[PDB]
């Protein structure tokens, strides 16, 4: 992988493996979003960094608020899939992270993603605005101008998801983290909760229909001892309505919504 | 990847990814078995088969994996290159081995092995079964014909006798059960999800302190989509030794028994 000739980008190629395809010989949602995430692991390495100087100083780091992935063509077993990323200043809101995926082969767009990051001490927990310092030393690895993944008005990134209302149509209950599920820092992946969002859909659904949008809104974390219950309820293409809550008390972790498209 | 001069054997280099590596930032053992998996499908590919050859497909034959063996001297590290290089062999009726010997690629240095026994199953009924001279000699063209083992040593830890845990077991984790990440192309949960499970019983002290050298698995039946499963271990034992015990939730059928081999870091 290298950062494109202005510097303002990042792009990776990734052979698609064996144990990373589903039924379908092709990428599951979770191997795509597995790549998401190291293309914009390199694209960080690569600049310096994804916490700045100032952020470490601050016990600050960057958290997921929101994750939305459309996928057109899963890449084949095999296949070549280049990824290109980039990162783009939303003032003191956060910053946002967008993909573009490509058929190394054909140069089609086969699939495009966007997430919204916010600000967090690392210890507190505590949710922050982005300070002018802060912003002023990752500004010059940014496109100045607006670059967007998902750039039509009106677009299904920016839909307001609704909280899922007992009782849910399926489930999925004593949901559990294993040490693979976990990154180097001993904390839930956050492509596990994506996995677990999708436990709860029916099998002959996954079995008849293809995976075309998934929006992920992250809440709170699930802890490498807690205990997670996914619950799905249909609103319509099919449509679903996602919930993830602690088994316990019921404290929400997640909201989201899938559209899935007949095969 | 690329098979090798002679064609007998199989090389390929893989760079470890962010999501790949645990708390040392180094490839955890599940990755490392699933890049052996990756390069053993690779080797398939190269030389024409997909396992099975055009026999086992007629007879609805398939191999399954009886035994696997890994030691790890060194865990690559993220962002590091790891070359692997694999082969098969023929051990006449009793089945097939598959053997990796992974390196360092910036030194060339041996930073780990291992080595798996494969034996025939009809995948309808789940018989095994000893292996027919027409189907054996359909892939020993793509083996060494004179022995090539990854551990070759007189009285070596791939070959050793594995007993039964007895309850009651030392530590636990029960009620365990594979979400659509854990299955392989064939809807089948995959051989390193076992891997996963056997190690879920282990104190987080004993992983926070120590480095796994050496585990062995053997595998007696398969855990379905919809089974749970409980996992077992009791201390054997500067190193530490466990023995190993995965059985259906319920039943208590026994799905895997293993040995794992740690030394404190
Ligand atoms: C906006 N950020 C995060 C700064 O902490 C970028 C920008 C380019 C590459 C990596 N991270
Ligand atoms: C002995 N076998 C199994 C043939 O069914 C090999 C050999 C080389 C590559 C792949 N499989």
């Amino acid at each position: 992988g290298s950062l494109t000739e202005d510097g303002l980008s990042y792009k990776e190629k990734f052979v698609v493996r064996s144990y990373e395809v589903g039924s379908n010989k092709t990428a599951t949602v979770e191997t795509i979003a597995n790549l998401l995430q190291e293309v914009g692991c390199n694209h960080a390495q690569s600049v310096g960094f994804a916490t700045t100087t100032t952020m470490r100083k601050l016990h600050l780091i960057w958290v997921t608020a929101r994750m939305h992935i459309e996928i057109y063509k899963y890449p084949a077993w095999g296949d070549v899939v280049e990824i290109e990323t980039w990162c783009q200043s939303e003032g003191r809101i956060g910053t946002r992270r967008d993909w573009i995926l490509k058929d190394s082969v054909t140069g089609e767009v086969t699939g495009r993603a966007t997430s919204k990051w916010v600000m967090m001490n690392q210890d507190t927990r505590r949710l922050q605005k982005v300070s002018d310092d802060v912003r002023d030393e990752y500004l010059v690895f940014c496109p100045q101008e607006p670059r967007l993944a998902f750039p039509e008005e009106n677009n299904r990134s920016l839909k307001k998801i609704p909280k899922l209302e007992d009782p849910a149509q399926y489930s999925m209950i004593g949901l559990k983290p294993r040490r693979a599920d976990l990154d180097m820092n001993q904390h839930v992946n956050n492509v596990t909760y994506i996995g677990w969002v999708l436990e709860s859909i029916p099998q002959e659904i996954v079995d008849t229909h293809e995976l075309q949008v998934i929006t992920l809104d992250y809440r709170r974390e699930c802890q490498q001892d807690d205990v997670v219950d996914s619950l799905t309820t249909t609103t319509s293409d099919s449509q679903f309505l996602h919930l993830l809550r602690l088994s316990g008390d019921g404290q929400e972790i997640n909201r989201g919504t899938t559209l899935w498209r007949k095969k």
